[PDB]
DNA sequence: ATTATGACGCT
DNA sequence: AGCGTCATA
């Protein structure tokens, strides 16, 4: 009873940009705004591969991981923006730079953890305490939460979407006890007020819209964010978890979308997150290991302790290119030319990074894939990165992989290379 | 022939 | 260290 932790100690948000690369291209080119449109990389092979899709285009069934030629079958009027190509490869700089715009705005409100190119976690616990004291026990107006959904509401004793949202928000606010500054539900609500402000700032200052989730930890905040996309935010309270989880497929929770999640389902013979509550912590630890078992035991009750790391910048800077099918690199000079191309982009990004961020990478990781290997990486070797020079880095890369060449002829490369990867790691302050 | 990334876990 | 897992545009 009184000693059972409820995982309600923090307020955590997850902010995720809507259709992000598409919004970046729509800002740049007003002709793409309010249209079915997608972002594609390359073109020759089946029209190029789609990697982002506007909500208008999703209505036609267009998805990412779709070839443009196939997308055009579903949506003949689909508009397409191409990823830039430099040095023979896709270059994602425009989107990385747009990401920095958003991340810097978020950082004004709180410490953030960059979780991907288009999303960050926010620990709002301290900010909420401060807003609560300014507030002085004053009720929170629905007007302060104009894009917020309360998951699970309305409920109990109109047929339009915005009407339903307000109904649920009214029920939530009607029940709140604004008298208690330590009330977790109140804390989440104030968190949601701050995230409205954050999201308004992002849209004002960049033109980009986003969604967000507000909860007590990262996993629930992430889950919440997706419940009402696009351009909306969702509050998932501790109390909402039993109903939410009672029909939530296990694979929907972050980290369970792969083999572990499949094993939870198979071994325990369950389907939904809530079904996990019936197992003891030791039972879960016995199947999934000590760490996973404890994590699952807490997570299925809405509890998770993973901190929001104070890290706004990526820890690694990498450059990679596939050489599929027939385009696989079969000559040494091919290999050396592409290592140089990758190394030149890497040097460019590294030099910019050193100037912007006062740090230097000290380790170069070189990775290749070989034709036939199911595995995405076949081989990964590290060497010292002592100087930001593309020719040195590419020469060094060649040295660490040169022995991979099975071919008795040194001019020939066998088996042909289907991937090259250069990655700068182990930063030190500079 | 999705591709180009990027974080964290295991041993 | 090198490999694997999981994730996101
Ligand atoms: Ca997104
Ligand atoms: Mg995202
Ligand atoms: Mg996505």
């Amino acid at each position: 009873g009184p000693h059972m932790a409820t995982g309600q100690d923090r307020v955590v948000a997850l902010v995720d940009m809507d259709c992000f690369f598409v919004q970046v291209e729509q800002r740049q080119n007003p002709h793409l705004r309010n249209k079915p449109c997608a972002v594609v990389q390359y073109k020759s092979w089946k029209g190029g591969g789609i990697i982002a899709v506007s909500y208008e285009a999703r209505a036609f069934g267009v998805t990412a991981s779709m070839w443009a030629d196939d997308a055009k079958k579903l949506c003949p009027d689909l508009l397409l923006a191409q990823v830039r190509e430099s040095r023979g490869k896709a270059n994602l700089t425009k989107y990385r730079e747009a990401s920095v715009e958003v991340m810097e705005i978020m950082s004004r409100f709180a410490v953030i953890e960059r979780a991907s190119i288009d999303e960050a976690y926010v620990d709002l616990t301290s900010a909420v305490q401060e807003r609560l004291q300014k507030l002085q026990g004053q009720p929170i107006s629905a007007d302060l939460l104009p894009s917020t959904y309360i998951e699970g509401l309305p409920q109990g004793p109109t047929v339009q979407k915005e009407g339903m949202r307000k109904q649920g928000l009214f029920q939530w606010l009607d029940s709140l006890q604004i008298d208690n500054l330590t009330s977790p539900d109140l804390q989440l609500t104030v968190g949601a007020v701050i995230v409205e402000e954050m999201r308004a700032a992002i849209e004002r200052e960049t033109g980009f819209q986003c969604s967000a989730g507000i909860s007590h930890n990262k996993v629930l905040a992430k889950l919440a964010c997706g419940l009402n996309k696009p351009n909306r935010q969702t509050l998932v309270s501790h109390g909402s978890v039993p109903q939410l989880f009672s029909q939530m497929p296990i694979r929907k929770i972050r980290s369970l979308g792969g083999k572990l999640g499949a094993s939870v389902i198979e071994i325990l013979g369950i389907e939904y997150m809530g079904e996990l509550t019936q197992f003891t912590e030791s039972q879960l630890q016995s199947h999934f290991g000590e760490k996973n078992g404890s994590w699952l035991y807490a997570m299925c009750r809405g509890i998770e302790h993973d901190p929001v790391k104070p890290r706004q910048l990526p820890k690694t800077i990498g450059c990679s290119k596939n050489f599929p099918g027939k385009t696989a690199l079969a000559t040494r000079e091919q290999v050396q030319w592409w290592l140089l191309q990758l190394a030149q982009e890497l040097e460019e990004r590294l030099t910019k990074d050193r100037n912007d961020n006062d740090r230097v990478a000290t380790q170069l990781v070189v990775s290749i894939r070989v034709q036939g290997d199911k595995r995405l990486s076949s081989l990964r070797r590290c060497c010292a990165l002592t100087r930001y020079d593309a020719h040195k880095m590419s020469h060094d890369a060649f040295t660490v992989i040169k022995n991979c060449n099975t071919s008795g002829i040194q001019t020939e490369w066998s088996p042909p290379l289907t991937m090259l990867f250069l990655c700068a790691t182990k930063f030190s302050a500079s």
